[PDB]
């Protein structure tokens, strides 16, 4: 499938987006997990499952469409 092609391409439009977006209130937590994200992904190597991120990640990445 891809587990991580899901983790590397949510990462660009996690961040890029909230950077160009420039908001508060519902963006000052969504940026909360945006930084936990990017860390984990690039960070995590064997560890933390790749699987359990893509899923997590889901949630922020649907919040984009939206901001
Ligand atoms: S990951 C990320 C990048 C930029 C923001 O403004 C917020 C989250």
């Amino acid at each position: 499938g891809s587990r991580v092609k899901a983790l590397e391409e949510k990462v660009k439009a996690l961040e890029e987006k909230v950077k160009a977006l420039g908001g508060g209130g519902r963006i000052e937590e969504l940026k909360k997990k945006c930084e936990e994200l990017k860390k984990k992904i690039e960070e995590l190597g064997g560890g933390g499952e790749v699987k359990k991120v893509e899923e997590e990640v889901k949630k922020l990445e649907e919040e984009i469409k939206k901001l």
